């Protein structure tokens, strides 16, 4: 290393990751509670792909005038994550995806919900 002491790509793979998405994939938002419910379900990847070590949880929140992205970090044993409410009035895509020895699966079909204000009478 002349002046520079930098990394070293050292061993890689060539093929070999979960191409599938959980299942069962359900996100509730609580009114009440400042948190948000995510239960899915394992995918069949029990094939030569090998085993599941965890998950990818991916979380946007999108506002007007307000743009802020989140990445939750979720593993095998958990089957369940859970969000605090980082912003109000604002369109949020939930996705997740399954994570092997090998990769990170592609993300689950995007669930837009939609954050209700801190509080707003006179609704309806």
């Amino acid at each position: 290393g002349s002046s520079g002491s930098s990394g070293w790509i050292l061993a890689s793979t060539t093929e070999g990751a979960p191409s599938v998405a959980p299942l069962n994939v359900t996100v509730f938002l609580n009114e009440s509670s400042d948190n948000v419910d995510i239960r899915w379900m394992k995918p069949p990847t029990k094939q030569q792909d090998g085993e599941l070590v965890g998950y990818r949880i991916s979380h946007v929140w999108q506002s007007a005038g307000i743009s802020k992205e989140l990445l939750e970090e979720v593993g095998q044993n958990g089957s369940r994550a859970r969000i605090s409410v980082q912003v109000h009035n604002a369109t949020c895509t939930v996705r997740i995806a399954a994570v092997t020895r090998g990769g990170v699966g592609p993300f689950s079909d995007p669930v837009k919900i939609f954050i209700p204000a801190h509080s707003g009478p006179s609704s309806g």
